[PDB]
């Protein structure tokens, strides 16, 4: 069954049909650090021949005018590059002055203006596209979308009660030493739904509340976490009995993010429980405990789920039970 | 008709008769920054060139108040940089060796003090010039404003019921696979007012309500959205008839802002909706389908809008007409 | 008289007596960049002699040990590094390596084990400290505590009426054709107090609001702006006579901070007002003007205000007397 | 005894039995940036080591397969690069080709294809792991994590009244002329609970109010700090009577965090207090002072306390005993 985000992050969604593709080279930028791998070695080397090629052409050129291939033997003619005189010959000078490497077998003379000004020019624009290069290579060796690889959520959510309030519960934790400044975390409820006037939204959003009132939801991340959510009037799950749930078709998405310590970056991590990762009636198990002076957690329980009591009636039938009966 | 933002962010505002310009001055990297192509490379040439002459010059200066011009050719006067005879031929020598090449046939000897002091001092300075101007470019290419080029808004807004509410919609969209991380929204409306004591605002800036208390306006960005107003008693629409619409000036901006994905940098885009993009009565267009395991937008319909029934009368008179009327 | 503030932001406050000092080394990175430029320039030049410095010495020592000063000219003796006799051109071989300019005149040869692991530590080294100056220098440059030069505040703010209200007025503007992304202000009240049970805060801080609650707060600043702050009975000017007003000695400090455009840095720019630039009973002058297409701003009245009528009483004499008088 | 958090920052908390440990390697970069310095000097030899032998052996390669070992004295044999007979010979070339350095002693002719296309992959790879080294060297220097070094808090924090409300405060303070951008703070409670239905949570989070709802939390840091909170019915101290304060175990967290102003990350810093840092009836002592123009911080007196008058009870019972004497 389609679920509209997967369990790990990825969307299922195509954009077709698109009439307006001169954007996509407007900001050229982002399109190659977009790119896989395989492409983006091939895109600099034919960048790096090209831009080669070129001036090897023009100093094969410049040499040619001159007239120095009719006396390549004459000593008597102080040319311009020495030891320069075919095509493969003159395509190893740019080679050896763009990347500076410079050895000195062939080499320029003083007698030969525009030679300095075409050297100038050379200069300046391997040094513009050679950090243009390196700057992408590195944007995309050091992005912070990877961080959330070890942020680990867990699966199917549950369902239980807290002294006298029912509530949903899941449960994230890490898994490095480090530590994401300023994490924050917050969940929405896909479903349709049809107004009372004859509209039809395919995929409404609603939130949930997770505390963003009391400014409880910018969490410390060192040991694993319950967030919970309560069900009050508000709540989409104002009724929901338990033999009704697996009837209905919702689906729960959940997003954490902050940043990275090392660098300052931003990262993002999502999941998804659609209706059959929503148990009635279970609890989580502890992975705390400690030894000699440090706490010790143990991620072989950290999925683990047991069952307890719990009653089988809507939020709002229990309190309109309880509220009867506290005044009757 | 102006209309003080254009329909894709630029502003129509022309600071002028500033009489502090020193300040562009202080802040000269942001001035950099902030210029044209044409001018950045013509400037690149200038400051290069300018380096490397003035070096030269100083090379030429030391070779000729030491003597070596007036001993071309004599063995027993081991030299200060060997085969440097001319203007042209110190020139070069700077050029090398501040730019790393090193062809090596006019090359620097050990009976030369005050020399090695001249290099440590021309390689400390290049140095620093390269690194400014490498940055200068680089900063310049990978900025974040034009992510922007891919995040398009709606034409017209409409006006239209919803379960017995009017509410105010526009639409936004975005075009690429990656993701917007901390999405966020707002919106505000400019114009001119004049208070009861005699005050006259040219253009007054209000701010009317998307979302802020609920914390609804955190949007989580794949498929196009549609995002709505609702008129109750704090709307400034909160009495605007059909017929009293065309009649007044006003305008309304729309903000939307987030970070990039690859990079960690923040961008922003713009639009505006002025008298004649407000359609009262109609409804936008679904482009949403299911097949075979993905859904599939259609950037066909985007800004499509339809007809349908809706009353004639502001929402002060719908209030007060319900009111009396369900407790008559 | 001291104001704690000045009117561009520096601070009058004077750390002393501080008794752990290696704190300002294990940070060393913040102090380098923090010192000025005179200084910084200094050091470059130290750290490079010294590092060119101790491997001239190495590869000298090296020299000696193996025996190539007793055969200068055997040629029966195929040395370690070719043409090295004394210091000075030892010297010059460690410059020309690390540089990576390499002329050639004095090359290595390859019958001279422990040269080259002494090479690979020696590109090492110098990639490992190239890459900390550099960085420094660059970020020393490019820092955005600059901008702050182009976001011009206004001199004495103003005390007048609003329909029927008491408010508390200054603007802001800036100078440039760029953006601010994210703007927002804030503001806070420093006056001394003693509480009801004998302590004394000598400087208490106490936040006045701009508009916090409505997210009023958040400006999208093209246009010269009017910050206002309403009296009502929360706002520690709740009692303040027109003649009570210069007996009081109090100040107030604006905060106005938010993104750079091009790159993605943060940046703040602050301001005062003590007691004689709080004028009771005047207003700002316009400064917007229409010219065939585009509005039009005139920074020659942007500090000018005018004068006109209101009451001198205290906000809450004047609510008193109204309700008294609505009710009589 | 145990604290969960020390008393700067390291937390005790020992991540054990994980069985997936190839995520610490799809993004290596985090892992390469976040191990100690002497492996990080060991990894950048090791990878230069490799990338250099590699190329060597391949150069050796093309030369021996071609024939030029059988003709070393051969002058009517123009080979492939110049000077090349051995191992060690083949090793050096590698060296000077890829670190741009070129002595020029060796030198590629051109009557060698195949030279000229290795030499082009040659170019390319040397850049490109060069980009991802010296990346990898100057993120881990220039961390922000480091100032926290100079952001002190103080030691057991007080107990008292003012004006007829009990209070908890605290102390803050900087140690340099920087400045923190957008500084904020947030306490947080840690202590272990049972529910009434029987579920038992080792280290329950809750959250304290020191300012959240009126923004005033969001401080401007010049002079050292006094942060309060306020015992009103919602905090967890709601009855605590001085006698019954040593026997609960209870702890408390501060967090503090903020942008670094010369580059714009995020830094964290905090703190904590057990049960023995919490005094009953005292204050802190003042540390301004007024010179010629100055005031005068004395970091001297920061951490010094003295003691004072307070009522021993609890705060309910306070507001119990006030409300039913003054309506008696
Ligand atoms: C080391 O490079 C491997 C490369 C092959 O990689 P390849 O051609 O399969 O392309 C990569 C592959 O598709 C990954 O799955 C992508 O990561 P993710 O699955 O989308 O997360 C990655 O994109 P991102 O990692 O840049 O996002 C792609 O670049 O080697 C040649
Ligand atoms: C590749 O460079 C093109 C250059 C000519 O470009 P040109 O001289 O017309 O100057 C650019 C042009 O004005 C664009 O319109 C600007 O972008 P935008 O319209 O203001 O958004 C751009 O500024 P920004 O792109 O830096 O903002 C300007 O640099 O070639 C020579
Ligand atoms: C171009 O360098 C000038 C240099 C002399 O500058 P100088 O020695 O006087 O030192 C600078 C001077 O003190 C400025 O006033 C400082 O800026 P600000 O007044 O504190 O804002 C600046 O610090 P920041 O600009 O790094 O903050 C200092 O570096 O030339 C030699
Ligand atoms: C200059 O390098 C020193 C190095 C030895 O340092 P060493 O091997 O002991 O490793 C460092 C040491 O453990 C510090 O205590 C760490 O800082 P902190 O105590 O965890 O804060 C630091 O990590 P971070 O500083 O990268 O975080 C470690 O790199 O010299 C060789
Ligand atoms: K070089
Ligand atoms: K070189
Ligand atoms: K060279
Ligand atoms: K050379
Ligand atoms: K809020
Ligand atoms: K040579
Ligand atoms: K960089
Ligand atoms: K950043
Ligand atoms: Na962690
Ligand atoms: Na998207
Ligand atoms: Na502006
Ligand atoms: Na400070």
């Amino acid at each position: 069954i389609q679920r509209y985000v997967r369990k790990d992050g990825k969307c299922n969604v195509h954009h077709g049909n698109v009439r307006e593709t001169y954007r996509y080279l407007t900001d050229i930028f982002t399109t190659l650090v977009d790119l896989k791998w395989r492409f983006n070695l091939l895109i600099f080397v034919m960048v790096y021949t090209v831009t080669w090629l070129f001036f090897g052409m023009i100093w094969w050129l410049i040499a040619y005018i001159r007239g120095d291939m009719d006396h390549i033997e004459d000593p008597s003619w102080t040319p311009c590059v020495t030891n320069l005189n075919g095509f493969v010959s003159a395509f190893l000078f740019s080679i050896e002055t763009e990347t500076t490497i410079g050895y000195g077998y062939r080499v320029i003379t003083d007698k030969c203006p525009e030679g300095i000004i075409l050297l100038l020019i050379q200069s300046v624009l391997g040094s513009i596209v050679n950090a243009f290069m390196v700057g992408c290579m590195f944007v995309k060796i050091s992005q912070p979308k990877k961080r959330a690889e070890t942020l680990v959520f867990s699966t199917h959510a549950v369902i239980s009660m807290r002294d006298g309030k029912l509530c949903l519960m899941f449960r994230v934790g890490d898994l490095r030493n480090s530590h994401i400044v300023e994490a924050s975390i917050r969940a929405k409820l896909i479903k349709s739904k049809q107004t009372s006037e004859g509209e039809f939204i395919p995929l409404n959003q609603t939130d949930i509340n997770v505390g963003y009132y009391t400014g409880d939801d910018r969490l410390f991340l060192v040991s694993p976490l319950i967030i919970s959510h309560e069900i009050n009037q508000q709540s989409p799950f104002w009724e929901i009995s338990k033999a009704q749930l697996p009837k209905e078709e919702l689906e729960i998405v959940v997003i954490l993010e902050g940043m990275v310590e090392a660098t300052g970056m931003t990262c993002q991590a999502r999941s998804s429980y659609i209706t059959s990762e929503i148990l009635w009636g279970y609890r989580f198990t502890p992975v705390l405990t400690l030894e000699d002076g440090f706490y010790e957690v143990d991620y072989n329980s950290f999925h683990e789920t047991y069952e307890t009591s719990t009653p089988s009636l809507s939020a709002k039938e229990l309190a309109e039970l309880a509220n009867r009966a506290e005044s009757n």
